[PDB]
């Protein structure tokens, strides 16, 4: 993983201590800051490392589909949900704050009882899953508004990993930019990355990176491609490809 910023190193140290626990971990961070990567690090550093790592984006599914994707539904005889698929392993729920209140209630019940309720006939399913969740919402604010369950937060938020946005990671922007530029040079067969000019560095370090590391990679790849030479340093950082 790339980065030297104290804020980021401190996250890695925190994760090394949290991973062996069976307790739920809440990751607060912006898109592209490595939420899923950290969730997967928690899994692979934990005693569950040989078990499944399953992900789901709560924001991507309507309420009824989220409900059946997480908790499963009947009808060859059953469509297992993500809790069942994660049994013995880890389930990463991204965009937690978008889960509808009915889902939040059902999530609290699974955490506190350790089983998934079942329609008549079939008995409840036991599940044994280590949960990691993420969002950039202000969850305490949502609790005040009535849009996030306080009880659920008392279960999910055993501890909180705060992932710093790229704009708050010291000089990690240039370290990562260089790394990404070099890999794009290999992809388009340039013999050497010719460096970034001061203008390019100013552009990179002054931009907010709303898309963080995902956005940085894309911008840098496009910029290297457009430059297309090892003869002269890269000067033009193409943040916005919709202008020109
Ligand atoms: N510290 C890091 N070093 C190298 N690549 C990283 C680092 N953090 C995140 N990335 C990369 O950034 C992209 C977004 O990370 P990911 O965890 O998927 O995103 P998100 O925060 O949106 O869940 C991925 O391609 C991932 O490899």
């Amino acid at each position: 993983l790339l980065g030297e910023a104290n804020s980021f190193l401190e996250v890695l140290e925190q994760v090394s201590h949290l991973a062996p626990l069976d307790k739920p971990v809440l990751i607060i961070g912006e898109r592209g800051t490595g939420k899923e990567l950290i969730a997967s690090r928690l899994h692979y550093l934990s005693s569950r490392w040989q078990g499944p790592f399953i992900s789901l984006n709560c924001a991507a599914l309507n309420e009824n589909l989220l409900d059946s994707e997480l908790f499963g539904h009947e009808a060859q005889k059953r469509h297992p949900g993500r809790f069942e698929r994660a049994d013995g392993g880890t389930l990463f729920l991204d965009e937690l704050a978008t889960a509808p209140m009915m889902v939040q209630e059902k999530l609290l019940r699974v955490i506190e009882y350790g089983e998934l309720e079942r329609v008549g006939g079939s008995q409840p399913l036991q599940v044994n899953v280590r949960l990691v969740c993420a969002t950039n919402a202000d969850l305490p604010a949502m609790v005040n508004e009535g849009t996030f369950r306080a009880d659920l937060l008392d279960r999910l938020a055993f501890d909180v990993v705060q992932l710093p946005p790229l704009r708050e990671r010291e000089s990690d922007i240039m370290l990562m930019a260089e790394y990404f530029a070099i890999q794009m040079c290999r992809e388009i067969k340039l013999p050497l990355f010719p460096g970034f000019t001061e203008r390019a560095r100013e552009t990179l370090l002054n931009y907010r990176w709303p898309g963080n590391i995902r956005e940085l990679k894309n911008v840098v790849e496009r910029s290297v491609y457009r430059h297309g030479t090892s003869d002269y340093p890269l000067d033009d950082i193409i943040i916005d490809p919709f202008k020109r």
